[PDB]
């Protein structure tokens, strides 16, 4: 399924991702549209062998099981088909484990590099929210 921007917006909400961890609403709507252009089918080899899946482009390394990234972890404890599912259900759930340690919206390279310190408010305006 690819999502329309507000459509997104009000799924990320209902499922409780705006101020996650301090993180408002369109930073996680930036994150999606540079991550997976709003795509949940989206997947992404990496040059470590593992893959990123969905519309948050979470890695098999250390989130999900995949069955073809040797010596990994699956600390969302998942498949990764479940990541690529027109339901945001599992990719939210797995996003906010991401978020709530390490670097936290860090962790996602086009977060960092295209929104992170951008008006990512801009990207719920309009939506009925
Ligand atoms: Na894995």
């Amino acid at each position: 399924k690819v999502f329309g921007r507000c459509e997104l917006a009000a799924a990320m909400k209902r499922h409780g991702l705006d101020n996650y961890r301090g993180y408002s609403l369109g930073n996680w709507v930036c994150a999606a549209k540079f991550e997976s252009n709003f795509n949940t089918q989206a997947t992404n080899r990496n040059t470590d062998g593992s893959t990123d899946y969905g519309i948050l482009q979470i890695n098999s390394r250390w989130w999900c099981n995949d069955g073809r990234t040797p010596g990994s972890r699956n600390l969302c404890n998942i498949p990764c088909s479940a990541l690529l599912s027109s339901d945001i259900t599992a990719s939210v759930n797995c996003a906010k484990k991401i978020v709530s340690d390490g670097n936290g919206m860090n962790a996602w390279v086009a977060w960092r590099n295209r929104c992170k310190g951008t008006d990512v408010q801009a990207w719920i305006r309009g939506c009925r929210l």
